[PDB]
């Protein structure tokens, strides 16, 4: 029916919003600290030196191990 | 259809992932480090001197953003 269809759509959504901003191919696992945004695979997190969300400068990142995983 | 019954299933489970292992009610948002285990709400981590996951001990808890939220 058509309500497979909203369905269908909200599951994509969810699921793309849980991929690296960067490559858009690996599912984020890595968080800039002190600034806490989560948005990248560990290979594009390990080259930037400043968030790329909020531009604070990254003093390390810390591997996360999320259930979604 | 039946599959309309299916997909609301995957969509309840993907959004119970993301709620809090301990409280259930309130949305992921805190990782314990240095393990990295991301499983539970601000309030609930704050609470625990051990991981919930892995049983390592809890130097700090660090906020983070994520696209989901
Ligand atoms: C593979 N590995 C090693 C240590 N921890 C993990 C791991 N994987 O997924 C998870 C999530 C946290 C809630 C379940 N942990
Ligand atoms: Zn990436
Ligand atoms: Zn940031
Ligand atoms: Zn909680
Ligand atoms: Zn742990």
């Amino acid at each position: 029916s058509q309500q497979t269809r909203v369905l269908q759509e909200k599951l994509r959504k969810l699921k793309e919003a849980m991929l690296c901003m960067v490559c858009c191919e690996e599912e984020i696992n890595s968080t800039f600290c002190p600034c806490g945004h989560t948005v990248c695979c560990e290979s594009c997190a390990a080259q930037l030196q400043s968030c790329p969300v909020c531009r604070s400068r990254v003093e390390h990142v810390q591997h996360v191990y999320l259930p979604t995983h």
